[PDB]
């Protein structure tokens, strides 16, 4: 639905931002041993971008909550002061601080 662009931009923002680069595309198995053993549900933008292209959510809490799980398994699987787990800290608040435009 149209009623879901403004998600559709706050996906925009985070997959063109300089800390976006772990989390485009799944992680995968064959290069981060026991990523999906570790991370019962992984989540990544790309998923997100299709399920928002197919008009798949049924709300932006949603989206939201997709949103926090690839921050959420980033800070499972990463330790604070690695590279991606720098990243997901600086998306997290990038997301939290988008979403308390419209919330
Ligand atoms: C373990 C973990 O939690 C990871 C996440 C969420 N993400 C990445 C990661 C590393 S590299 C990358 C994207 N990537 C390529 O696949 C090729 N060049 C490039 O920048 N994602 C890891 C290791």
């Amino acid at each position: 639905h149209s009623d879901l662009t403004f998600c559709e931009i706050i996906l925009m923002e985070m997959e063109s931002h300089d800390a976006a680069w772990p989390f485009l595309e799944p992680v995968n198995p064959r290069l981060v041993s026991g990523y999906r053993r570790i991370i019962k549900n992984p989540m990544d933008f790309s998923t997100m971008r299709h399920r928002l292209s197919r008009g798949g959510y049924t709300s932006s809490e949603e989206f939201a909550a997709d949103a926090l799980l690839v921050f959420d398994n980033c800070q499972t699987f990463n330790e604070d002061d690695s590279e991606v787990g720098k990243a997901g800290h600086i998306m997290r608040r990038f997301f939290e601080s988008r979403w308390e435009e419209f919330y």
